[PDB]
């Protein structure tokens, strides 16, 4: 099978568990591995070139108590580092998560996601999101509770791993129905503001 270990990391409380859980089959088929303090969710996605399975590793909360063991990171073939757009500290801690990860796994494709963009009161705006630039990471705004941009990180990663820049998803996996509305106007403003921030580089 055409699988990839994906490591999902970032501060406690940023929405990691909530985000992996959108993918309903992935949630139903998860596998808990107590030796490592993890739930591995098999998130299958279907591309114009067939299926790709991301085995997403979700913590059991130990990130609140400290850093993650070598256990968690080894063999990762990709990753998502998450922060909370309503907390500057969580963004401020991004560099530390990236450093812990690349320590074990040097040349991985990584996406950075700013979560909870459904919240009107946004603290970490596009202009302040610079970490990913010099590190060659993709960035996406995300709202786990509304599925907003759910696919984006996975689609960019599938492209890097398969080596097809044109890959697309032919159908979406069944997702948990949006629990909160993502205001369409905020989405439009934010996507552009990222594009405006990128041209100051
Ligand atoms: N509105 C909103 N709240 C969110 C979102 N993602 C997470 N939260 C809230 O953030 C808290 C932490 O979420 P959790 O998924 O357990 O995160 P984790 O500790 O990083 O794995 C809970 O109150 C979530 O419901 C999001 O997309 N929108
Ligand atoms: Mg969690």
């Amino acid at each position: 099978q055409v699988q990839f270990k994906l490591v999902l990391v970032g501060d406690g409380g940023t929405g990691k568990t909530t985000f992996v859980k959108r993918h309903l089959t992935g949630e139903f088929e998860k596998k808990y591995v107590a030796t490592l303090g993890v739930e591995v969710h098999p998130l299958v996605f279907h591309t114009n070139r067939g299926p790709i399975k991301f085995n997403v590793w979700d913590t059991a909360g130990q990130e609140k108590f400290g850093g993650l063991e070598d256990g968690y990171y080894i063999q990762a073939q990709c990753a998502i580092i998450m922060f909370d757009v309503t907390s500057r500290v969580t963004y401020k801690n991004v560099p530390n998560w990236h450093r812990d990860l690349v320590r074990v796994c040097e040349n991985i494709p990584i996406v950075l996601c700013g979560n909870k963009v459904d919240i009107k009161d946004r603290k970490v705006k596009a202009k302040s999101i610079v970490f990913h630039r010099k590190k060659n990471l993709q960035y996406y705004d995300i709202s786990a509770k509304s599925n907003y941009n759910f696919e984006k990180p996975f689609l960019w990663l599938a492209r890097k791993l398969i080596g097809d820049p044109n890959l697309e998803f032919v159908a979406m996996p069944a997702l948990a129905p949006p629990e909160v509305v993502m205001d369409p106007a905020l989405a439009a403003q934010y996507e552009h503001d990222l594009e405006v921030a990128q041209t100051t580089a």
